[PDB]
């Protein structure tokens, strides 16, 4: 049977592909439209909009290799709740771990809290 965790493993996995083809409105469209990220003691990125302008400015600097780790999904309703960490090269190590709610749309998300590593 399929579970939520590999069918949000999969979605990732489509993320970073996309990521690393330069693509931020391809980035974005797997975000609902008011989705929300919070990154923790910085300022809340809302909007599709703005979270395309997030991914973009990232890409813009050098920030590079995504890897998201998929620790635990659980489903319910329309919602899959997901811990996991991430890390990405910057011109160093940009590490840290996330919660998110994903909205089936597939997949999309739909709220991230994550905090970067001191
Ligand atoms: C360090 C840099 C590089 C230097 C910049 O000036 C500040 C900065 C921002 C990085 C961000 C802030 C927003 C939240 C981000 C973008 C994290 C994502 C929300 C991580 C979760 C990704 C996903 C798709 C699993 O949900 C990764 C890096 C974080």
């Amino acid at each position: 049977l399929p579970t939520a965790h590999e069918a949000i493993e999969a979605a990732l996995a489509d993320f970073v592909k996309v990521y690393n083809s330069k693509d931020a409105a391809g980035v974005a469209s797997k975000y609902m439209d008011d989705a929300v990220i919070f990154p923790l003691d910085m300022a809340r990125v809302d909007g599709r909009q703005n979270i395309q302008k997030l991914w973009q400015g990232l890409m813009d600097m050098g920030v590079s290799e995504p890897k998201f780790t998929t620790l635990n999904v659980q489903e319910s309703g329309d919602f899959a709740f997901e811990s996991g960490s991430f890390s990405l090269k910057g011109p160093v190590d940009i590490a840290g771990i996330y919660v998110e709610v994903w909205r089936k749309g597939g997949w999309k998300l739909y709220r991230t809290i994550a905090n970067l590593d001191p």
